[PDB]
């Protein structure tokens, strides 16, 4: 049923969700708690939404998956100031994501 990249993409998403820096990114921001978030961030993304999209076969290539992961990290660095804790968390999680990708032989063509 799923395409050839599904197992490694689920492995990567599992790695992301289990990383110690991932907590701020596990679920969508709640507008009831952060009133201006969806005025600032036009294309929101989070790891639970990525999980649902992966299940629905929206990621055919690692490139499709990485584009959504980049939204997670870039949105966080747009909303939060440089050098603040959440910007640092986004930097740490993105760096970890790329360490994991570089370890997958079939994904050697990919680069940040």
């Amino acid at each position: 049923r799923h395409g050839p990249n599904y197992n490694q993409l689920l492995h990567l998403l599992n790695d992301l969700q289990n990383h110690n820096s991932a907590w701020p990114f596990l679920v969508p921001v709640n507008r009831d708690d952060v009133a201006d978030y969806y005025d600032v961030i036009k294309e929101p993304m989070d790891l639970s939404t990525m999980e649902s999209k992966l299940e629905a076969d929206q990621y055919l290539t690692p490139e499709d998956f990485i584009r959504d992961a980049k939204l997670v990290f870039d949105n966080c660095r747009k909303y939060n100031n440089e050098s603040t804790p959440y910007a640092k968390s986004a930097n740490k999680l993105e760096k970890f994501m790329w360490q994991q990708i570089k370890a997958i032989p079939e994904w050697s063509h990919l680069e940040p």
